């Protein structure tokens, strides 16, 4: 009936925000300079707050030791290591920026941005000129949608360093008695309600046997990831203490007995908590036997597609 | 004084397009279905014609096997290996094409479109609708300038298949039929003979105008590093192009470092005069006049080749 790669394509009218990789292309074409500059002033402009419960976050203590020798080098020297990592040069600390999550190099990046305000590392230069291309594309930023915004700065800050390691630990589950249920206006399918659930209650080993064994999930803007090990395995090192807030959804039969269902809805990340809301939509392909065998989540082009809820 | 990546922010607002990589990426997020699709109305709606040519016969060689294996496949086995090329699975043949130059690939997949329009090669299925996404992508592709637009859909043919073939000798054409271009403003030797020794396929005389250690930056491309790398370059992607630099300025900096920008149009063999692609070349040349570094920009628009601020 269905392959992972077919079933990428459900639900075709859902429009993506390809703004965000459109975005990342142009600032993955600006010098090692010009891009930590544009960071640092689409990070202003941003105007939102990182969390306290994310700033004191415990996996800190993996990068304690780099960031506390950048702090002791010389201005000359920190600039030079910011541009390393930037330039994805092979040295020692970009080598151990590789080998960090994703929320440890964001934690890393968030200290050093603190320490330039405070005149601990360099800072940006007070005449830094951005290039003619750097101003289009920190324009372009201004003009995102928050979700939109915080999704770019992640994806570059998480491409700095050398290429691919530090394991953290896994949250607990939430206990049962203080779990909520989401409510999706036209949906009472188990599955996709239980995955809802799940995912907020951070309960991955409950989540994971939702899939068929061949089963795939397709983060945003990221090829699937196939079979229940490798999806349990990002559900622990990428996927804590989200609140997934689905609203509206629709199901419909597919080929083979099998059940396609679209769902859209905000997502908060633990970063940023309710100050910043990512229209999502979730594509699911269950098979007869009630299994996920494909979901695709998806960053929507904007709010208006939270709506679009056609076949 | 310099190194590579000090040297890329010369001449800083030239203004590139980064709308090619922009649309490249947007392109990547299309499932392999729509992809081929896409490209296949791209290429019919655009209105320049290719020449072949452009590829040679050694070259095509290395993708006949392929070619031959492709057509004595079921229809339903064409479509498959092409979604195998756009997902860029690991196949035998998706190996094969990855081990390709640029043109290899490109002869290739001319050659498929000629099939499918003659019924040999499984087509675009009758009535296919793209997309939401993939429509975008097609009205954002058909807005761009052709010399844009034909760097969109190369660097898409480029970037299929799994990530090789000994690429065959290029003999540069003979000294008496050579031409000599003429840059306005500029009159250094080693920028004159860049640009002479390319457009003659002479490249083991322009490797020579390098320093040992210097690098060359093609559009939308990481720095490629010292000589060894930067002759393989040449070999197997710049032969039979045709360089038009018209203009050019000049100025020192540090270290007995000089640095020059030229624009003007290039040529791909692909299209002949039928697409001028608007192009910047940022040159640092060490004290001896030695290519320390050199990037070659695709620009935004035509204005740009009016930008040559010092
Ligand atoms: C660098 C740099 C600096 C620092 C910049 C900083 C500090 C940037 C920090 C940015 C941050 C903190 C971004 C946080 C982004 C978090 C995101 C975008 C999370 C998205 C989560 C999603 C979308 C969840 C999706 C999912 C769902 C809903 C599912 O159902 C399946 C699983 C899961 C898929 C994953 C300084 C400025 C100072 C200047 C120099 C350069
Ligand atoms: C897939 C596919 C199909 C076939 C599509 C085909 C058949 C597409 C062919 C497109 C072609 C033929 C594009 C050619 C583009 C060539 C370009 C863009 C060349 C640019 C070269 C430049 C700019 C040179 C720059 C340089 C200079 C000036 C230097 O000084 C230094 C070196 C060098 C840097 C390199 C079919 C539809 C049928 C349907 C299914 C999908």
């Amino acid at each position: 009936s269905f392959t992972v790669d077919s079933a990428r394509g459900i639900f075709p009218n859902t429009l993506t925000a390809d703004v965000v990789p459109a975005t990342i292309a142009r600032f993955n074409q600006l010098n090692a300079e010009d891009q930590l500059a544009l960071i640092w002033f689409a990070y202003l402009e941003m105007g939102k707050t990182i969390t306290v419960a994310a700033l004191g976050a415990a996996n800190m203590q993996f990068a304690e030791i780099t960031m506390n020798q950048i702090r002791q080098m010389s201005f000359q020297e920190q600039t030079q290591v910011m541009c390393d990592l930037a330039n994805r040069t092979d040295t020692p600390i970009s080598r151990a920026y590789g080998s960090w999550t994703a929320n440890i190099k964001l934690g890393f990046w968030y200290q050093l941005g603190e320490w330039m305000a405070q005149g601990i590392v360099a800072p940006i230069p007070s005449g830094y000129k951005l290039s003619a291309n750097a101003a289009s594309v920190l324009q372009a930023i201004q003009g995102l949608e928050s979700g939109q915004q915080i999704t770019v700065l992640r994806n570059c800050v998480v491409d700095m360093g050398f290429d691919t390691r530090v394991s953290e630990p896994v949250v607990v589950p939430r206990d049962m008695a203080q779990r909520t249920q989401v409510t999706i206006e036209g949906i009472d399918n188990p599955t996709v309600l239980n995955y809802m659930n799940n995912m907020n209650a951070n309960d991955f080993e409950v989540l994971i046997e939702l899939f068929t064994p061949d089963g795939a999930l397709q983060p945003p803007f990221q090829k699937p990831i196939v079979g229940k090990d490798a999806v349990l395995r990002f559900f622990r090192e990428e996927c804590q203490n989200l609140k997934l807030i689905p609203e509206r959804g629709v199901t419909e039969p597919a080929d083979g007995g099998y059940t396609q269902i679209k769902v859209t809805g905000k997502v908060q990340t633990p970063w940023f908590g309710a100050g910043v809301g990512m229209n999502m939509a979730w594509r699911f392909l269950l098979s007869p036997e009630n299994k996920i065998f494909f979901v695709a989540i998806d960053l929507l082009a904007s709010p208006k597609e939270l709506l679009n809820l056609v076949r």
